[PDB]
């Protein structure tokens, strides 16, 4: 069971940052086949049903899966996340403030909030910035963490005016590259929100 904790991990690493160091035919949208991955050394121990396994019950829809053709086989990527170029990735481009969602928001943790204060939300090493469409349940909301402590609202329209895009995920996440070196400022901080171990609001600037 933990080789399925092992091989997402593995999974991830491979088609969001290492794939192209690693030698595999990744294309512009990210997609890759899934033997010629399953060939790699750290993936020889994994069969396509282990694969296909933790692609069907991952609960973040972390991984896509595409059927290709019987030359190439099974085509697998990953939804989002990514620190590789991949120009064609399957994204919604969230272009106009009725076409965002409810709510974005970001849940971090208290040893990054007095950096994310001074500089902002940054990409640091993927090229987007990963924000929910909404708060959990008592919940697993994809686009953010499980064991956050404080989170950060973000106001979409002000952004937009900017002139920062956005963009939404195949598996519900949003997406945004930030300004030129990856930061969302924090003008862009419409309300802050403490979540455990009790829920209360958070002063900014
Ligand atoms: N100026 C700043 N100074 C200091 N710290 C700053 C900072 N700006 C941000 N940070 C923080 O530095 C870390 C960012 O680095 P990351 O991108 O790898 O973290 P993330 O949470 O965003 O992760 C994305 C998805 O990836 C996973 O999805 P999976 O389940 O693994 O598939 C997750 O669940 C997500 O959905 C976070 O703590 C930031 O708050």
């Amino acid at each position: 069971q933990d080789r399925d904790v092992q091989l997402s991990k593995a999974l991830s690493y491979a088609l969001r940052h290492g794939a192209l160091k690693l030698g595999l035919p990744m294309g512009a949208d990210g997609f890759v086949p899934l033997g010629t991955l399953l060939q790699l050394p750290q993936f020889r121990g994994f069969s396509a049903e282990d694969v296909q396994r933790v692609v069907d019950t991952n609960r973040k829809q972390r991984f896509a899966l595409q059927l290709g053709d019987p030359s190439t086989g099974l085509l697998i990527r990953a939804n989002q996340g990514h620190s590789l170029q991949v120009p064609k990735l399957e994204l919604m481009p969230l272009e106009t403030p009725q076409a965002l969602p409810p709510m974005l928001v970001h849940g971090t943790f208290w040893k990054h909030w007095p950096s994310i204060l001074l500089k902002g939300l940054s990409c640091q090493g993927r090229t987007h910035i990963h924000l929910a469409p909404g708060l959990p349940g008592d919940g697993i909301i994809s686009g953010m963490r499980s064991h956050c402590e404080i989170a950060v609202f973000i106001d979409g329209p002000l952004a937009l005016a900017d002139g920062i895009p956005f963009f939404r995920s195949a598996n519900g996440v949003i997406l945004t590259p930030g300004n030129t070196d990856g930061f969302l400022l924090p003008k862009y901080f419409k309300e802050a929100l403490q979540l455990r171990p009790t829920r209360k609001p958070l002063s900014l600037a």
